[PDB]
């Protein structure tokens, strides 16, 4: 249910994406798999098509990062009470910020966010985009917890850190090195056309990811936090779910259509930057689309 979403952007594959896949395969059966008890090792293909342009000797790196990142958020997004969340994420900080860890479940993680090839400018924003996305999953869980009914507005701002589009267009810096520069100097001296990039970027991702969720278990409903359930609290007429999925997937495309815009004007400041953007949001939904 709920359909395939046709990304204005291509999805790029990377051309060592065999190699991509496999290391991956190995890494997570080594280094993930011993703790995590898995659709882990995806993420092989998954930076090969988030990084096309990228070099490939980067990418082991930050396979091993994504695969530790998904693991961690599955650990938040399953806990059911904000004393164990809060614990998780100020760990996750911790860590990304190189405090020595003992602990498995953060050790790729670890080797990630220490990697000396980092340019360090870059790594200071891929750790504040990554305690924004971690504030956005503590604010989300105690507004499902609190029960509490806020606009689609109010949530969208809320969830776009914490879809991870702004943190891996972060790490475009790390994959790309090339793009380092340009990456530190919109963010210097263009945020707001930066953020004009970032914010449709993750309106259109969070209400895919929503609509991609639903039923599996017994009932994730997540009726407070899942954009089309809180639209139909919202809307001034009743609508089934069936029409606030019509609703949303069309949202769906007018903010990527808003993302499209912003981009051309990104790619007079660097033709490289945009491009690498538009192959993460490319990539993801490409990947996404496997429903
Ligand atoms: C990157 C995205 C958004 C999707 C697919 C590509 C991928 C596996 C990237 C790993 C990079 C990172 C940091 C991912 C971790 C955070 C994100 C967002 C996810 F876990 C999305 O997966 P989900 O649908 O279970 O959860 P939710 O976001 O709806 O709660
Ligand atoms: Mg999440
Ligand atoms: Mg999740």
């Amino acid at each position: 249910t709920s359909p395939r979403l046709a990304s204005l952007f291509a999805c790029n594959r990377h051309e060592k994406f065999r190699e991509c896949v496999a290391y991956a395969d190995e890494s997570y059966a080594e280094s993930l798999e011993p703790v995590a008890i898995s659709r882990l090792a995806k993420l092989g293909s998954c930076t090969a098509v988030l990084y096309p342009q990228g070099d490939f000797d980067r990418l082991p790196a930050t396979i091993d990062g994504y695969m530790a990142f998904l693991f961690l958020d599955d650990l938040i997004d399953n806990s059911t009470d904000m004393s164990y969340i809060s614990e998780i994420t100020s760990r996750f900080m911790s860590t990304a910020k190189g405090t020595p860890t003992d602990d498995k479940r953060f050790f790729l993680l670890s080797r990630f966010f220490t990697d000396k090839r980092w340019d360090p400018q870059n790594l200071v924003l891929a750790i504040e985009e990554a305690q924004r996305f971690m504030d956005g999953a503590l604010a989300l869980r105690a507004i499902e917890i609190e029960e509490r009914i806020i606009t689609v507005e109010e949530y969208l701002d809320i969830r776009v850190p914490n879809t991870a589009m702004g943190f891996m267009f972060r790490v475009i810096g790390f994959a790309q090195p090339e793009l380092a520069e340009d990456l530190n100097r919109v963010m210097a001296e263009k945020p707001d056309l930066w953020d004009r990039v970032e914010s449709p970027s993750g309106k259109s991702v969070g209400i895919a990811l929503d609509l991609f969720k639903v039923n599996g278990l017994h009932a994730e409903v997540c009726s407070y936090t899942n954009v089309v359930k809180i639209w139909q609290r919202e809307s001034p007429v009743a609508i089934d779910l069936g029409e606030a999925i019509k609703f949303m997937v069309s949202e769906f495309y007018r903010y990527e259509k808003e993302m499209a815009e912003a981009l051309e004007e990104l790619a007079e400041f660097s033709p490289g930057l945009a491009q690498a953007v538009r192959d993460v949001q490319g990539g993801t939904l490409g990947w996404m689309n496997a429903e």
